[PDB]
């Protein structure tokens, strides 16, 4: 019941139905194919298997561009059941059957096999949802000797770079800036998959080192061409001097075999006419397991590995198999939180407050993987680590003998603090949160030292404060606005569902990463709520309107805190002259999407309630 809604509420990927140029190409694919086979079928008669049929959407279109039967497969019961109604009240009812099958269990579709397979069926890397034996095996079993399939070929494109910026996603932090600084060993770094927006660097925070790499070609149109496993060692030539601190990773999809229609998902500086913005693909980001260093005009090789569902990539002597996290760093931490931490090793200022609030102290820190207390160390007297996680106690542990931090306790509850400290200081930081106010458990550790050590118990930050403003994102927006008519086709009954069981599973606020976003702010930050730092945790409710959102689409939310003298924000760190603001790399910001039937207002009327009784601050958007 919850499980099944849950994944309805997945089932519309973000933004793939309004993917304008992907429907373009897939529509471009079954033409040219649909085609072939009306002139090479004796009789013009034309079945079309449309694999991974979500609502329907390309089973419309192979219908509406003429094939005589379709039959479409979706092994996700409900969007299934949706398939066959949205198909069955369309003027291509009687062309269309929905199988609820996952492909690879049909043994037979009836009573011909298919001419043509069109599935959509990849995710940012490719292979990541099962294309390789969706389409291996629906050949062997489900398709007619020289069946077509759109898309009928792949390229998976690596570029090497220079990236500081890249580097902070990745690097075990170092608590000193040099290396050698090794505080827990060498790792590879997860083989978890990093999914960015990479059109939204900057230029100046990379530096391409080669011309891309096709690290692999697939052909969906030779079942024996498919192989699961393979590893290729692969040339290219440095056109600049560096080191490879990140392999920039995307793909492209041809769609009819023709060398001319694609889906390319190359970033927006390096696909200068296939280029299109989209959510529910992207790019990504692999690390090399040891450092390369490379020289123009030298030849120098990656080595490229994948399995049925990833992909990896090595240096060559180095071993071909997949390298997991051996630091427990990469696979605790989301990439953001290694961002943050390598943020906060570096930033000059936040570390000079930290030197002068600790100085000659007893400080004890609170959050949860917050590195905080390392950095205390330099100057302070003593330090006490609270830390309820085990493993993080165990990082912690390492970096502190690493370092020789001797002034450093590390202990897991706060309530086990008997000695008094001088100060409390947090970010605050725990890791638990999936929203930038769930470190509001800040409050409740604050509760529990105020009532064992006195009311008077110094404590930094001293105020938190949840923000708000409007803004126009370019294309985030369309992850959650409605399908309604898609290619002529009517999808809203897709959207009734989606909308019900996205109301019941999912949160009215979504998380982003919003440096990730290009968009222009409509209006000045607006205080929402603000913590005191206190005895007593107090509920609080308020309502305020939001002004400016006739042109706006969102509302992203934040949390700042004043840390001693400085002002640590989680979201906004500033705005262009131009209205273009920065976000912070090292969290996800809340955004707001206005609910279809407020598109229009020029101005919502935002409520929130932080509950002391959940440490949850509620929301809905209406009125005004
Ligand atoms: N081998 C398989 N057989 C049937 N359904 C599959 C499958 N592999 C993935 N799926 C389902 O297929 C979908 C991929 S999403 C693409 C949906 C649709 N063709 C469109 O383009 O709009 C998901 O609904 C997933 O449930
Ligand atoms: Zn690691």
């Amino acid at each position: 019941d919850y499980d099944m809604a849950q994944e309805l509420a997945r089932s519309r990927f973000g933004d793939m139905i309004l993917d304008f140029d992907r429907n373009d190409k897939f529509l471009a694919g079954l033409k040219t194919t649909i085609a072939e086979k009306k002139h090479e079928n004796t009789d013009g008669k034309v079945h079309v298997l449309d694999i991974g049929t979500g609502t329907g959407l390309l089973s419309l279109m192979a219908a509406r561009e003429g094939a005589d039967k379709v039959t479409a497969l979706e092994v996700f019961k409900p969007m299934g059941d949706c398939a066959r109604h949205i198909t069955s009240n369309s003027p291509w009812s009687d062309k269309i059957t929905v199988i609820s099958e996952r492909s690879t269990d049909v043994s037979q579709i009836g009573g011909s096999r298919a001419d043509i397979i069109v599935a959509e069926v990849f995710d940012t890397e490719l292979i990541g949802e099962g294309a390789l034996r969706t389409f291996k095996e629906a050949l062997e079993r489900l398709a007619k000797p020289g069946c077509r399939v759109v898309p009928s070929t792949g390229n998976v494109y690596i570029v090497p770079v220079e990236s500081h910026l890249l580097k902070m996603f990745n690097d075990i932090p170092r608590l000193n800036g040099e290396k050698d600084e090794e505080p827990l060993g060498r790792c590879s770094g997860t083989a978890a998959v990093f999914d960015v927006q990479l059109s939204e660097m900057k230029t100046h925070e990379f530096r391409e080192l080669s011309e891309p790499i096709v690290a692999f070609k697939f052909d969906f149109e030779h079942e024996e061409k498919i192989i699961f496993d393979e590893s290729f060692v692969r040339e290219a030539v440095a056109h600049s001097s560096g080191t490879i601190d990140a392999l920039l990773m995307w793909w492209d999809i041809d769609m009819d075999r023709n060398g001319t229609t694609f889906i390319d998902m190359g970033p927006k500086w390096k696909n200068k006419n296939n280029y299109a913005w989209r959510d529910h693909w992207m790019q990504a980001v692999y690390y090399l397991p040891e450092k390369k260093k490379v020289e123009m005009n030298q030849t120098f090789e990656i080595v490229c590995n994948h399995d049925e569902f990833s992909l990896w990539f090595s240096n060559v002597g180095k071993d071909k198999s997949r390298s997991y996290c051996v630091c427990g760093l990469h696979s605790m931490l989301s990439r953001q939180t290694v961002y943050h931490v390598n943020e906060m090793f570096e930033n000059q200022k936040f570390k000079d407050e930290v030197d002068k609030l600790s100085k000659g102290l007893h400080v004890a820190t609170v959050g949860e993987g917050s590195f905080l207390g390392l950095l205390a160390a330099k100057t302070a007297k003593r330090v006490t680590i609270i830390d309820g996680n085990e493993r993080f106690r165990d990082i912690f542990f390492k970096y502190i003998h690493y370092y020789k931090l001797t002034n450093v306790e590390i202990i897991e509850k706060v309530t086990s603090l008997t000695d008094s400290p001088d100060i409390v200081l947090a970010e605050p930081f725990y890791m638990s949160a999936m929203n930038p106010w769930n470190h509001l458990r800040f409050l409740y550790d604050v509760e529990v030292l105020k009532m064992m050590h006195g009311d008077e118990l110094r404590v930094e930050p001293h105020m938190g404060v949840l923000k708000a403003i409007p803004e126009k994102f370019e294309d985030l927006q369309n992850i959650a606005s409605d399908v309604g008519t898609v290619n002529g086709f009517d999808l809203s009954f897709f959207d009734e569902i989606s909308t019900k069981a996205r109301t019941a599973t999912d949160a009215i606020v979504d998380e982003q990463s919003l440096w990730e976003y290009a968009g222009i702010v409509k209006g000045d930050a607006v205080e929402i709520l603000r913590f005191p730092i206190d005895g007593r945790v107090s509920s609080q409710k308020c309502v305020v309107n939001i002004d400016n959102m006739s042109s706006s689409n969102a509302i992203p939310m934040w949390m700042e805190w004043e840390f001693g003298g400085i002002n640590l924000s989680t979201g906004l760190l500033s705005i262009s002259s131009a209205g273009v603001p920065e976000w912070n790399k090292g969290y996800k910001q809340g955004v707001y999407f206005p609910i279809t039937a407020l598109r229009n207002d020029k101005s919502l009327c935002l409520h929130a309630l932080f509950d002391k009784s959940t440490g949850d601050i509620n929301f809905q958007f209406g009125k005004s």
